């Protein structure tokens, strides 16, 4: 199936390029807000896990120690998070952080709905099944 | 659609991991033959394009000049290809090269059919349509 291999290859290229464009689209939706994309990554991670250690945020966001330290410092200065004291340091949201994260999450969610307009869970599970078929076929 | 984004993300991971496994599977099918995987890449490219320049084989296979030069030298020594003389150098198959490439292509094709057993062109075009939908939705 030289032909089928061709069609699959087009799909692998398209899945990856579309994934990249989807991320850009969601980031464009909050472009006008005071919180930047990298600040949002950290804020979102804190909201999802609070109270959470600076070590664990790095793992969650896949950013290095220095990068997370830098962004956490900006978020503290913006009064969006608080850093409190075993004797290691945990991050959590302030009232202002909770307000802003809620506002941003809602905007991102609305754009995400637009992105998936006309696509159903079933549409996706059908292709996951094809990948399972191929995976089974091969040993 | 936090949920839908989750399902899509699982698909992007699975498409890429499955692609890698498919390549390994096809390479396993010819593991016992005298021609190695990297030699096959070059041989296949020559068969598909002969007579073809050493420069163009590099582009076709996405290998660098030194790598292609090395592999071409092995294929010349194995008497599978011939290098002949504007005044630049073109590669083509010998009778032995044509015989061996035909044998290998047939084995790979048979394994490729096994890989795609129960998967139809239609199954793939339906997901390409979903990617087009998402791509359209976003601007």
């Amino acid at each position: 199936s030289n032909a089928m291999r061709g069609y699959y290859d087009e799909i692998s290229f398209d899945v990856n390029t579309t994934a990249k464009k989807m991320h850009l689209f969601l980031m464009r939706s909050i472009a006008s807000y005071d919180v930047t994309p990298e600040q949002w990554s950290v804020l979102e991670g804190i909201e999802a896990n609070e109270p959470i250690s600076q070590k664990e945020i790095a793992l969650w966001t896949k950013k290095d120690t220095p990068t997370v330290n830098r962004i956490v410092d900006v978020l503290l200065r913006k009064e969006l998070i608080v850093r409190e004291i075993r004797r290691i340091s945990l991050l959590s949201l302030t009232d202002k952080g909770r307000k802003e994260t809620t506002e941003l999450r809602d905007i991102v969610e609305a754009s995400c709905e637009k992105m998936f307009a006309g696509v159903t869970r079933t549409d996706l599970e059908q292709f996951t099944a094809i990948l399972k078929n191929i995976s089974t076929n091969i040993e």
